[PDB]
Order: C-alpha cells, then sequence, then structure tokens
C-alpha cells in the first residue's frame, strides 16, 4: 500500500474521534486488532484516559503534544513508543502547527476511570465503523475504508 | 521511551547498513525481533533483494526512495506498508534532501537470490551487534544501545 501525503491538508480525510481529535485511517487490519493512522489535533486537543494492552509507536509530523503521565512533550521529529499496559491521557497544544502524528495502534483501547476501572473500549471493528460511516458522509465513499484492509 | 529529534542531523547516531544506507535504531525488541528505526541514504543508495517474514510500515520524512518491485515513489510524507512475504530492493534517489524514512520492521529479513532463494539473513541479533560495535567506536557507547530494548 502506498499513500501520499498522509498527513494531508484535506480535511475531509480525518473521521473524529473525540471532540479535539481526529485522524485519517492508513492501513487497517481486522484481524490483527490494529491500524496506523494520522492523529490530529487543529488546536488545543484531549484523549480520555485509557490504556493499551500492547505497544504503540508515534512519530510526531508537526504541533506539540504529549501523554500527562510522562514528563516529555513532542514536537515535530519526535518519537514515543509507549509501554504496553500503560495507561494514558494525551493532550495536545496550540502550536503554529495543528498537532499531526504517524500512529501505529495494537488494540483495543480500554477507557479508564477518574477511579482506574475499566468503562468502555475502542477496537479495530468500532474504528472501521466510525471510519465507513464518516467517509460516506464525506463523499469519499464508505468503500475508501476497505482500500485500506490487510 | 521519549527520542527528541529521531531524524537527527547527527551522524554519529547512524550506524551503516549496506555501503550507502545507514539506519539510526529507535526501539529494539531483542524478544520481539521487531525493531523501529531512521532509514537514511545521503545520496544514491540500494539495499539488496530480501524479503521480511512479516509487515513492514514507513512514514516518509524526506528524500525519495522506493522498491523497484513497485510503480510509486515516495517523498516526503508519504506512507508505505509492505506485505509479508514481498522480495524488495529498495533504492534512493539523490533529491534535494537525504532520504530518511520513518520504519517499523518485522525481521527477520532474508537475502534473496539474483535468481530467487535464501541466500542470507539479518535479525534482531544481528541488529544489535552492529549497534552496539558502532555506538562504541563513534564514542556515543555500546550501552546506548541497551537504552533502546523493550
Ligand atoms: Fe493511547
Ligand atoms: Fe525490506
Amino acid at each position: 500500500a502506498y499513500i501520499p501525503n498522509a498527513a494531508t491538508e484535506d480535511e475531509r480525510y480525518y473521521v473524529p474521534f473525540t471532540e479535539t481529535v481526529a485522524s485519517r485511517p492508513l492501513w487497517i487490519s481486522p484481524q490483527q486488532n490494529r491500524w496506523c493512522d494520522i492523529l490530529l489535533a487543529r488546536e488545543a486537543g484531549l484523549v480520555n484516559r485509557h490504556y493499551h494492552p500492547h505497544e504503540v509507536f508515534a512519530y510526531t509530523i508537526s504541533g506539540k503534544w504529549g501523554y500527562l503521565e510522562h514528563d516529555w512533550t513532542a514536537t515535530r521529529g519526535d518519537f514515543v513508543y509507549e509501554t504496553p499496559g500503560e495507561g494514558h491521557t494525551l493532550v495536545a497544544f496550540e502550536h503554529e502547527e495543528p498537532m499531526r502524528v504517524f500512529f501505529i495502534v495494537q488494540g483495543p483501547l480500554i477507557w479508564l476511570d477518574e477511579a482506574g476501572n475499566s468503562i468502555g473500549h475502542f477496537d479495530v471493528h468500532d474504528y472501521i465503523a466510525m471510519c465507513r460511516e464518516h467517509y460516506e458522509k464525506v463523499g469519499l465513499g464508505a468503500d475508501l475504508v476497505v482500500t485500506l484492509f490487510r
């Protein structure tokens, strides 16, 4: 698979995930419960506390972001590996550029509690569904998502 | 793990792989036989034909490169997924910028024949050895490699 201009300026390609953060799917494996994507926050953003059962890798393209549970913040060019089992809250700061991050995500995400409990999930089927749905609405066609399968 | 400025200009961090192509290790898993790295070619470059038993993901940072066995060439911003089992020859063109590519590699690589045979291998132990060795020589210390383990 070859996707030119992955972190495109074309807003249509980005699927809302939370209210402030969206992603462009690049590669999805329903069988492996795994996906690559560009994570985008045009403004201040937050992704709720969750943990992955497995690793996460990120390479930062632009903006400034990090997780509240570590001391670093990542800007253009910085690499991040999250250790499996880590509960974390992603945040994005307002920077000259939107936040854009290349991610390889081995799902599910388990949403965590204010407390510390499992309170919801996000797996690859949830991801395929939201992306198909958005791509139908914006006129990229639901079937463009199917093009990303492997 | 957080590595600032992964695709650094500091040449010392890059470990020669072929004569024209080098990589900076970013994350290495001896147990999973898997690693992330920045692949760099300052000039024209070539990596000999080989196949991975598993997937490869790449996000292109700068330069222009591709595989002889596909029709695309990848420049700044382009994403690539190589399907597992694919035999391929990586090439890098001379561009305004060096080639720099963020890779997640599930090894081993099996070197292939002019013909089409398995004729050599490259696994994570080979990678750890070459990186330790180079990092000792350049004065980043062999032990900096151990810092990359997970
Ligand atoms: Fe996460
Ligand atoms: Fe390869």
